[PDB]
Formats: C-alpha cells, structure tokens, sequence
C-alpha cells in the first residue's frame, strides 16, 4: 500500500528515525527506511510537519521526498492527517493522543535530578570494583553532584550471565553499598546477548526462549526449530533473546529482579535491540517482525522505573529514558544533539538524554578540550546530563572550571526542568522543545542551534569556535539570565562569548 | 582420486583406519571407513594391518570398503601396499611402525600409569566447583584408593578461552592445588581449542588472528584478507576455534598452559575436541592444511605437556600421548568394546592407552547396573591404564565395592609388569596390551577380543557378561592362573567358574 502526499507551500517535515534529524527537514532526494532498521537509535513510523500535517502507521514503512512530492510504501497501513491549528506543535499533540498518548509515568527522578555517570568511556571493557569506586570517590571529591552511576558492559563472565565477575568484583554488594551511602545510584548494564556454547545458552536453548534458525526452510515452524539463530554484532556472535516469548520475558525478569534482591541495584540500561539484529532466517515464537522485537526489548523497562534505552521502536508516551547514541568526539556531532533531541520529543520521547560529554564512542578514545566544554555545556538545560569520560583527568583547571558551572547552571535551571519532566509524564508534550514547537511561522523551521526548555527559556549552547555567536530572538522580550541584559526580540543579535558562555533566555 | 584394489589371501583379515570401529573388525564384506574429515570420535591413522604381514599406508586420509574379498582404498593423496616377510600382524605392525610411525624415545609423564586415575566428569558433570573437588578427593583416600592423577574436567573456567579458574566457585584455587598435592594427587585440566564467540578472549584472538576463519564459500578468498571467523557447532554450542596451522596460535596456547601450571601448580592437561569434523566447511586456515592435519597439530601441543590425554587424534602414532578410548555407555555392549578398541589403538601407535572411564563416560547415562562397573574395573585394571570417574563407593554396595578395590590391589600386585612393558613401548612402540593375533599369529585368533595379552606372558580374560561361566581360549603352551596357580595345558578352550570377584589371568609357562 502506498502514497503520495505532495508538500504545501514551505511544508517542513520530520520524523521516522530519531538518528536522522540531521537530515531534516526531509529534503529533495532524502529517503528513510524504518523497515527492519531503526537507523541506530529510536524509530517511529511517525512523520510531522510545519502546515499541521500528519503521517501515521502501526508498522513500518519508508519515505522518499522526489521532488515536492512525499512516497511513502506502508508494510501495513498507513494515513496523511490534518490537524486544524495548523501548527507542528498541533501535529505533535493530534498524533500523540491518537498513536502514542502519555502513561501518566516518569521513570526514576534520580536520573534527572543530578547528573549522570557512566563508567563506558573512563574504563572501556576493564570493569573492576577498585576502578569504579575510584571514579565515584572522583566524581565527589571534584565537588560534582552524586548520581546515577552506570557500570557498562563487561561487569559479568559472559554474555547471558547475570552475575559480577568475581575476579574483578572480590565483594560487589560491599560496592554498590558503598556507591549508595556516597549518594549514587547504581545501573548495570544488560543485553539480550547470550554466549552460544555456555550453560547460560544452553538453558536457555532447552527453556525454547532464544530465537530460531530457520535454516531459510519456507515452512520450518517455530515449534519444531532445535538449532539457535546465531547473531553477529559489534561484540562478536551470540544467540539472542526472542522477545516475542512470554518466558523469555519470565527470564529476562528472573535475572534482574535477581541483581536487583542479591545486590540493591537500582535499575539497568538495555543495551542492544536494534531491529537489524532480528533480520534474517530467524524464528519467532509469536511470529513478529524484526521492529516489534526491538519494541518487545523496550517494554522490558516498563517494569524498572530506572532505565535507559538507545535502541527502539515506538514505545512512545511511555517511562522509558531514551539516549541519543554513541557520538564521536567531533563538532560535527555536538551540532546533531539539539535536533535529534528535540526529534525525540516530538516521536513522543521526552525523557531524552543526549549520549556522553565529549563522546560516546569508545574508539576515538588529541582530545580537544573545548569541545568537551561545548558539549557539557549543550548537556546542561537538556533534560537529563550524562557525563562519561573524566572532565578532571582530560581538563585543564580553566576548562574543568567551565563543565563545573554548566553543572551549577542545570542546578540552578533544575526546578524548570522538574516541572516540564512531570508534565510530560501526564501529557506528552516535550521538555527539551524546537524553536519551530514554540513559534510557529516565524521563520524557525531551520533553526538546530537552539532550543526551548519548556516554554519560557530558550536556549542557545555555543556550538562553535569562535567569540561571536548569533542568536534569533522570536516577538518578545528576552532577559538573558546570567547578564540580565534584555533584548528586543524579533531579531537576530551577536553576542561576545567566552568557554564559560552558556547563552539562555527568559521570555519577559 | 588413487587407489588400490586389493583380493584378501585366503584367511587374511584385516584390520585398521579408525580405533572406534575396532569392534566391526576384521573388515568384514560391506565395510566402509572414511578417514577423510572424520576420526570417528576418537584416533584414526591411515594405516590397515593383515594377518598374512601385509600393510597399507598412506601420508594422507583415504577411504577403504570391502567389498566381497576385494579391499579397496581410495586415496586423497597417495598410498601403496606392503608385505612383511614374517607373514604376520605383528611383522605388518613392526614394519609399518619403524617405516611410518617410529618409536619416539619418550614416555607420558609416569604418574599416569603408577596410579589409577580420577576424573571428575561422572561425578560433579558441569558443577566443577573447590568444595566438592576436595570432597571427591578426600573420599577417595578415605576409602582406600591409592591417590593418583586427578584430572579436573569440562567448566572449571568462566567460558571457553578463558583459562582461569572461576572464582565464584574456586574461591582459592593454587590452595586446592596445594592440598590436592599434599594428599598425593597429582592435577590435570580440560582444555580445549573452542572460543567462546563474543567474548574478551575471542576478540583478543581475533585481533592477533589466530582463529580460523570464514571463507564465506569463495574459492578466491585468501586467508589473509578475511575479516569473520569460522563458526563450530560442536556438544556445547557454537563457538570460534583455534586454527593450528598457525603458529601464533601454537605461541597463544602455551602462554594459556605455561600460566595455569606457572600460577596454580597444575601439572598437565586434558586435551579434549580437536576432532577432523570441526574444521570442515568454508574455513580459511593460515597454511592451507586440511581437517585431518588440524586435528593432529592440537595433538602436537601435548608433546610439551608429558602429563597429557587426548580422546580426538590423527596420526602421532609413536608419541608421548596418552591416547584414551572415547565416552562409553552405561552397557555391556560398550564394556566389549574396551580390547579390541584399545588393541587397535596399539597396532597403530597408540601404546599408552586409557580405556575411557570405569562404569561409563557418558554423562547422559547418569538403574547403574553395579555388576557393569565391577566388570569395567576389572577389565582396565591390567590394560596402560586404569580410570575411575563414578564413585565406586557411591553406587556400589559392600561386595561390589570390595570387588573394584580388589582389582586395584591385582595392578598394583601386577605394576612392575605393566611399567616393564610401558618403559619399552616408549623405545620400540611395541604395544602394551596385545591382540591375542599379534603374539600367537595363525593359531585361530583372529576373531577372539575378549582375551588380551599383557606384554608376552600374561594372558588376560576379564569376565565380560553375566553368568557364573566364562570360556578362555589358550594357546599352545602351558598357563598358570596366576591365583590358582593351577596350570592349563593349551591348544584348547578351557571353561572357568567365576564369580563376582574373578579376573581370570594366566602366566604362560611354556
Ligand atoms: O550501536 C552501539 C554500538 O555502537 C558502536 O559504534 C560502538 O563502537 C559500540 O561500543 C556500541 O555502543
Ligand atoms: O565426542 C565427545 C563428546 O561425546 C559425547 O557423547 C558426550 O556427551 C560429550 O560429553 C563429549 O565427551
Ligand atoms: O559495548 C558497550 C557499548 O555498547 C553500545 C552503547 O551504545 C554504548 O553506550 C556502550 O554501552
Ligand atoms: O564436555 C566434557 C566431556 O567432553 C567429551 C569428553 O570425551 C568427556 O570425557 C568429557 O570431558
Ligand atoms: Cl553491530
Ligand atoms: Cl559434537
């Protein structure tokens, strides 16, 4: 089934895949497939635009712009919508009360109201207690705020094994119980991954909870399947997780709850998932496709409050922290954290965190140490703050001083957040919103360099060499709140900044 | 492909290829072996011996049927026919030996055979764990078995490629060592080739490439610019596998083993997999060997170990291997194997042979059937080697267990025999436990596999099934069993009543 929706007049649109907003507005040429991928990050079959328009389906579906004319090609089926106001922001609410409405839940307010911590890029694989604990006493005695502590892959044996190493964990419930007492949380992180010649495999091949080879057989079923389906990802080959099946799921929560009983961790981030894994000669018990298993993985986190995902499918509305993903230590990649965040909240992910202070990618770690301000900085008035590599070790005392104040700014901003985080809870509508949301038809269609947090403070993170950055106020007035100096608005103005500029905003 | 076509003398049988098809010999009318990729689950070589001294023996693997009276081979490289003037098997096997397979000097470590040996596999199965370890030790020498080698089987590391103790379940390992020393055992670990595929040590093998790897099928592809590894399905998963063509991965294998026995005290190593079967398919190997060759360069890495076994093997006939008999069921039929598997074992190289695990060693098996494992223990009590895995005094009641213990006191009594005959193997390769064929050529034996000789003078007959009766095939000469002392002219079948307690043996004293 398909369609062709021709654009109106200066139509923008957005949508599909959270790590394609860069992208967008959707231009001549651009083409998306959501079938089977989900471009690395968080995908919805959603698309929105500037004119109040809408697309929607339950399934999967690609889009090509030719021209001036939308295709889209639905698996299953699909519909344009007109919302009446006319706005993106009347899109937005439409398609979300009619598609993905609000749960009326946050996930846990530890991982908004400090910031967070993870272990990935400061230890890489060699995740040991002595190690940890010394980022956490780090992370104090450098006078930042204790958080939510994220200890990353490599904490167990083997993949499917739920259980700290004990060669590198000698006392695990001595640690986290000395994390909590310093004022962290504590999140391990967890995957569907299960090493395929181990007694983790082979229970969970006799429990029939890992996904089938369907040996390319047209008719081979899942009752009958005997041999795993065998999966390569960028830790090597494992069997999988079918999350179409009821005792998987059962598994799955044996495990944590286990973790969770054994040594008071607080919750996990979910690793992995992404539809592409699911492709392929695969059977399924309950005979879904390769999205709705990245989906199933993501409702796991509907029963622990204190969750992450990068990977997902739909799941919109819903308590479940969404991270942008892995970006490297590049300009290029601080620029995509405003658009992709703010793509999140419209695709119906306000709980959005944007990856890793100065980069999430484990390979690019010459640091450049401005960036990493820039990026701490631009983490700063997003909904949530994430910090990995070690600001102290990597910084000059200037530099340190800079992140140092960004975080004493989101204390200061932290109220504001509070607010619009809870509201989302009940409605949906996004903390971290695009200048296009807030004003409509007033030329902010392409404006990523700036962002609202809620609906009075617009913010404008320096995301550039240089001492000049440009501004563009919308009608009304601006007091901008570290100089108090107010602008009038409907404009664009120059402001001399310095490392430690975070220019903000209030709407008077 | 070359090959032979060979009509049997009158009378000759023939036997060979593959230790675990040693039951279906002589090749019989409609026989067919394939060595080439496959080991049959245990060791294999491309040699075939006669009753008549004749020979055939090739470098490489080849395929052999019979059919009528025509012995065919077809060779993967290439092969010919021999004859040994002598006219016997044991000419065939000396001639075939000093051409092909020569004696390398040296002997297995001597605690493998100057004791009965324990494995834990039966016992503890995939929960190898400290605690029950030392229990099973301390039980054994609360019972009053000899201390001995201790191997430590399958799942004592996190994952394949690890090679270090599990600490949940090993909270002090080099302790263990230490008192498992102290109580007189020696230690050997399960080891094996397979890499857990998404883990630490499969990545750091990858890195240094010296895993096999994927040819994706391409005819082109050279090892050199492949990306992905082989993927092997083998009993307990699937998993990446060392290729032993390269000699990275050679250097990667002793820095595992040097660690184990330089940390922790271990003395050697069971070697298990290995087997042809696993390196077929769309592999890449760095020197373009073939899967009969991998299988035999894992067996070259217990030259290094003295204390080693190995179950999977290609050639290495006349090396310090122990070669052990493959997993036998909880079964009669299975206990009639151990001769006529661990005789062959001998004609083609393998003298130091082990005959799997007394009452089985296959851990689905664990009704036991405690007249079975009796029989089993008395029948590897005057074979190399004699291995225990089950514990006796577990499933065994006050006789049966007595029996057992009373075939350990029979090889001790009997230990200056076997070490006289083991020390010369190592210098000749002139089998331990001999074919009643090799040493009384043409006197009607070829088809009798319940009778081994011990070296050239004791003629062993274990009780293999039920009954009070067992019948006993004598040579020309004269035989005194060696409790009785009672003496039996030969030339004849004798009929003996046994019991529970009996291992029929006989001293030949003409
Ligand atoms: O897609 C998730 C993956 O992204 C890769 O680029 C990164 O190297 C991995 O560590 C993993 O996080
Ligand atoms: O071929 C070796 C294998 O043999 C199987 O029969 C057995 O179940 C396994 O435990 C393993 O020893
Ligand atoms: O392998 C660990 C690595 O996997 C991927 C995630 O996006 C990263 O944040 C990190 O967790
Ligand atoms: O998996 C363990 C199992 O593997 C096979 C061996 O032949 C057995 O003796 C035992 O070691
Ligand atoms: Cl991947
Ligand atoms: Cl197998």
């Amino acid at each position: 089934q398909s369609l062709h929706i021709p654009l109106l007049k200066g139509e923008c649109w957005w949508g599909a895949a959270v790590n394609r907003a860069h992208d967008m507005p959707l231009q001549p040429g651009a083409f998306i497939q959501l079938n089977g991928d989900v471009s690395g990050n968080q995908a919805v079959p959603l698309l929105l635009s500037s004119a109040g328009r809408y697309v929607w389906s339950d399934q999967p579906f690609s889009v090509k712009r030719e021209g001036d004319i939308l295709s889209i090609s639905f698996t299953g089926t699909g519909a344009l919508y007109t919302a009446s106001g006319g706005s993106l922001k009347d899109a937005w609410g439409e398609a979300a009360a009619r598609f993905f409405p609000a749960s009326g839940r946050l996930p846990d307010t530890s991982l908004f109201t400090a910031p967070q911590y993870n272990t990935w890029i400061e230890l890489i694989y060699n995740q040991n207690q002595e190690d940890i604990l010394r980022y956490a006493r780090d992370i104090v005695a450098n006078g930042f705020p204790p958080g939510v502590l994220m200890i990353d892959d490599n904490w167990f044996p083997y993949y499917g094994n739920f259980s700290f190493r004990k060669d590198r964990f000698p006392d695990a419930a001595g640690m986290i119980s000395t994390l909590h007492g310093m004022g962290f949380k504590v999140m391990l992180w967890v995957c569907p991954f299960l090493s395929p010649d181990t007694e983790a495999f082979r229970e969970a091949l006799a429990k029939r909870i890992v996904l089938f080879d369907s040996k390319g057989s047209d008719t081979l079923q899942w009752q009958h399947a005997v041999d795993p389906a065998i999966v390569h990802w960028w830790n090597g080959y494992s069997a999988v997780l079918d999350g179409s099946n009821p005792d998987a799921v059962t598994w799955m929560r044996e495990k944590l709850d286990g973790l969770q009983q054994q040594y008071g961790i607080d919750g996990f981030k979910f690793a992995a998932g992404d539809a592409e894994f699911y492709l392929g000669n695969i059977l399924s018990r309950e005979k879904i496709g390769a999205n709705e298993q990245c989906e199933r993985w993501g409702r796991i986190g509907l029963l622990y409050p204190m969750n992450e995902y990068r990977a997902m499918w739909k799941n919109g509305g819903q308590p479940l922290v969404e991270r942008l993903r892995d970006k490297y230590h590049t300009w290029e990649d601080v620029r995509k954290l405003i658009p992709h965040a703010s793509l999140a909240g419209l695709l119906g992910y306000s709980f959005v965190c944007p990856d890793m202070i100065g980069g999430g990618d484990f390979s690019s770690f010459k640091l450049d140490q401005e960036l990493i301000v820039r990026s701490a900085q631009c983490h700063a008035l997003m909904p949530m703050m994430q910090f990995s590599v070690a600001p102290w070790r990597v910084l000059d005392s200037s530099q340190l001083q800079a992140v140092k104040n960004a975080v004493a700014l989101r204390r200061q901003m932290l109220p504001e957040i509070m607010k619009y985080t809870r509201e989302a809870a009940v409605t949906g509508m996004p903390v971290l919103r695009s200048m296009e949301f807030v004003f409509p038809h007033q030329g902010f269609e392409r404006v990523e360099d700036q962002f609202m947090l809620g609906d009075n403070y617009l913010v404008a993170p320096v995301l550039e060499k240089g001492s000049v950055r440009k501004i563009k106020l919308p009608k009304g007035r601006w007091q901008e709140i570290q100089s108090g100096k107010v602008y009038r608005g409907g404009e664009t103005i120059e402001l001399k900044v310095t490392l430690n500029t975070i220019p903000c905003f209030k709407r008077t």
